[PDB]
């Protein structure tokens, strides 16, 4: 595996119903032409906030520097529903996000990250 020649970009964000609650769903974009070879190289994953959040707690034990980073998180608050400000930002540091850990050396081999990265079939 070489996680480091895959790209990946979020491409939109919406609300969808994980349990109970309004969960922002981003899709992201992952292309692998870099990769040579023959093999499925382009598609799109839908990912919720809440498997952005697992994916951090994951790959924060193989690399403990990880704890640091802040992700976007949901507001307890009353009156703090999920609008259109709160996608565009929480996609933007997302994104973010993704850049960095593709930049990773570290995690080129993560089994987490690829199976984030990797198609989901309900
Ligand atoms: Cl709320």
């Amino acid at each position: 595996m070489n996680l480091g020649l895959w790209r990946a970009s979020i491409t939109s964000a919406e609300v969808t119903e994980e349990n109970g609650e309004q969960m922002p769903c981003y899709f992201v974009r992952v292309n692998l032409q870099e990769v040579g070879g023959v093999e499925t190289k382009n598609w799109t994953v839908p990912r919720r906030l809440s498997e952005f959040q697992n994916l951090h707690r994951k790959l924060s034990e193989c690399v403990p520097s990880l704890k640091k980073v802040q992700l976007p998180s949901l507001s307890k608050l009353p009156f703090k529903s999920i609008d259109h400000k709160f996608l565009g930002k929480s996609r933007n540091q997302l994104n973010a996000f993704l850049q960095n850990l593709l930049s990773d050396e570290r995690l080129f081999q993560s089994e987490a990250l690829y199976a984030f990265l990797s198609p989901s079939l309900e």
